[PDB]
């Protein structure tokens, strides 16, 4: 496993580059080096944005994924359409738990009431320039309760569900129409463990 | 079932401003849209953290049944994670001209040392599409294990990498124990679990 602990890394200081809605922070630190020796002072720029929770709505029963649709326009540049094929997902605001932010978006943005959960696991999106982390849940759900227009509309929050079969969900996966990383690891974890699950939860 | 409602026809970029430049840039999207219910919305801004596009590679040894990790520290991890020293796939920005393909195979050598056989698509994914518009493309490189080894990286980069070797078997159990916890391993690692049989076929043929 991995060679050096937090006793081997200094963060000297942290500089907010830009504060605004999100925040970018030059981090400076030493580390030590694998040859042996100390670094001198590094710098990095750091996209600060919190972090989140993500819900897989599955239903064990129908062996159907229910999938939100929402404009992200950050994937405007490199995709054929910024409207994506999502997990149920929001922010951790302080003193929440990742579970009740999962239930409360689940409500918010498909209108489901969730059942039991399990943890799928916890990731960091991309840790080379965002301290993000996203921890996955799956939460057995009704998929016939799932339907229409969602999201908060007074927080230019628009919401389209999509109920699939988990087949379907993760063919979609390998088609690319699917291909943000938080549906991807959720579907192909599922991919890995619907049987136990399924077995579990019926 | 139909898939996606809606194209780039049915958003308008009014503009687009930088508001911060650096190694990186944050820059402030300003856009309306079509609503699911019929007509536009108005004005919306997004802050967008913009870092370009990356190439991943995930070495795997198809005679072995081994992968190839780098090790790094990455301090963004450091306030969520045990360590920010990280197991992770090579990796690399891509620059202006070049392939998905050419970036993989040289961050290959600069990082790990390794020589790549034949490569061959995974995915290619949207990062934290909600803030971000990173994209990433992962490639499964051929490699011999029996040769990775040592410390890698650019120290004129301060980039200070070091390769482990391991089985397919004990990588993915360290995706579930949450030892790899980097969406590109995530992502790579459990495509390996899902393909690996077929691979392995395809590359000792
Ligand atoms: N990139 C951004 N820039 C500015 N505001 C944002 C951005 N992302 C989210 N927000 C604000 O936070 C709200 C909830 O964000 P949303 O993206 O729906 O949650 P999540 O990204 O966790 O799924 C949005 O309606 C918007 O008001
Ligand atoms: N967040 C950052 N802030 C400042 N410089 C960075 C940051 N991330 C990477 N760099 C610099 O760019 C180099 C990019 O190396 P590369 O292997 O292409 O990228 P990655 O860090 O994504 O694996 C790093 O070695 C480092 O010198
Ligand atoms: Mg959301
Ligand atoms: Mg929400
Ligand atoms: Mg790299
Ligand atoms: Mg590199």
């Amino acid at each position: 496993g991995i060679t050096f602990s937090k006793n081997d890394v200094e963060i000297i200081a942290r500089e907010t580059l830009y504060r605004g809605f999100f925040s970018l922070d030059l981090y400076r630190f030493r580390h030590r080096l694998f040859n042996g020796g100390m670094s001198g002072e590094i710098t990095r720029e750091i996209f600060e944005r919190g972090h989140a929770a993500v819900l897989l709505p599955f239903d064990p029963v129908r062996d159907e994924v229910v999938l939100v649709e929402q404009i992200r326009i950050a994937a405007y540049d490199t995709s054929e359409s910024p409207w994506l094929l999502e997990m149920v997902a929001g922010m951790i605001e302080a003193g929440e738990t990742v579970e009740d932010v999962a239930r409360r978006e689940a409500l918010e943005e498909a209108g489901l009431e969730v059942g039991r959960t399990k943890p799928i696991l916890s990731y960091l999106a991309s840790p080379g320039g965002t301290s993000e982390r996203l921890s996955i849940l799956v939460g057995e759900v009704d998929a016939s309760t799932a339907k229409g227009i969602h999201g908060l509309a007074e927080e230019n929050e628009d919401i389209r569900v999509h109920v699939v079969s988990r087949e379907q969900a993760y063919q979609w996966v390998e088609e690319g129409k699917i291909d943000n990383a938080a549906s991807v690891i959720a579907l192909q974890w599922l991919q890995l463990h619907y049987h136990n699950l399924r077995n579990e939860w019926t």
